């Protein structure tokens, strides 16, 4: 259980979720996501989602070593640690996915 | 703009439309859910869904900056920001979100 004040911020933070979850959705049928995610993220933010693509490639390739992704990409031991994390406790269909997608 | 920051800034590009086109296709297979969760912190997401209100309140007009700041947390200068952002959209992206949002 959760206690009622704690419930109702996270239905709230869950409600306001899904509709940015929904509003990206239909911006990228209607061919908006672009200017969208321009409007919602700031200029380094969009790199940051771009290099965690890269990280999350990497560690799944298992090529690059520790020195290369910190040089490379600029991720320590620490967030290499946290992405890894993240990539264990995903779903096994998402990562499986990722390797066909990323790993092409 | 030298051919080094120039050689860079196209790479961020190109790295920052894969993402995009990562995130459509996880769309299309309805994995969107895990992968934004593998790729935004809970703090991030959390912010997402506020600005998708303050882009809201903005256009809607209705809600004073008090309001604004006491319901969704934005200050004066992120009103000012985040004003600026809807001005700089394309008419398009302005037009369709007063559809949807409003
Ligand atoms: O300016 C900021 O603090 C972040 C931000 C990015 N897109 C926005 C849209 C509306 C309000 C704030 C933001
Ligand atoms: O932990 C972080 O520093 C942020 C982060 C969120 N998702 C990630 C995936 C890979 C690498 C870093 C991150």
């Amino acid at each position: 259980q959760q206690s009622p004040y704690s419930a109702a911020m996270a239905e709230q933070r869950h409600q306001e979720w899904l509709r940015f979850v929904d509003l990206l959705k239909n911006a990228y049928q209607n061919d908006l996501h672009l200017p969208l995610l321009n409007l919602m993220l700031l200029p380094d933010e969009r790199e940051a989602l771009g290099t965690r693509v890269r990280i999350v490639e990497e560690l799944l390739r298992g090529e690059m070593s520790q020195r290369e992704l910190k040089n490379e990409l600029g991720a320590g031991i620490a967030m290499i640690t946290r992405g890894s994390n993240y990539l264990k406790a995903a779903p096994v269909e998402l990562r499986q996915w990722l390797e066909e997608v990323l790993l092409k």
